[PDB]
């Protein structure tokens, strides 16, 4: 037992706002959450019950987010200098741009939701973040392509 993030919330709500599950699928998942201590959103896709796709679509037209190809993008050594790999693990985040003149950067994440990350990815930095969408395959395509040492081991 422990508590759950702002994103949390407000994504479970998200699901049976957008007719996915009902609550009392949530109610059960809401436990499970904790046991893995992931967000709410990742327990899904790792259970099975939804992808992320399926969570950041209703989020994408009710809160107006972006998404873009990054599984079809390289992250240049250039954008690294913002925060290492294991620091984008950790956040569920990756960051794509690195825009110093402005004092701008732009990062994607697995949890649109997830406003604390958000928070803690702009002040880790002092500067603006612009935030996109993303899925599993494109997250875990550039932990492979930092540290292919550990090949991500099963």
């Amino acid at each position: 037992m422990s508590v759950l993030t702002i994103g949390d919330k407000r994504l479970g709500a998200a699901l049976l706002d957008a007719g996915l599950l009902t609550d009392e699928e949530l109610q059960r998942a809401l436990e499970r959450h904790r046991e893995v201590g992931g967000s709410l959103a990742e327990v899904l896709v790792d259970m099975g019950l939804l992808s992320e796709r399926r969570i950041a679509q209703t989020i994408e037209d009710r809160f107006g987010i972006p998404l873009v190809e990054l599984h079809r993008v390289e992250i240049p050594p250039k954008v690294k200098a913002l925060l290492p790999a294991e620091k984008a693990k950790e956040l569920k985040a990756i960051p794509f741009a690195l825009d110093e003149e402005a004092g701008v950067v732009r990062v994607a994440f697995l949890n649109p939701l997830d406003t604390l990350s958000l928070e803690e990815v702009e002040d880790l930095t002092g500067l603006v973040v612009e935030p996109y969408q993303t899925t599993k395959s494109a997250f875990l395509y550039a932990l492979a392509k930092h540290y292919p040492e550990l090949g991500l081991p099963v």
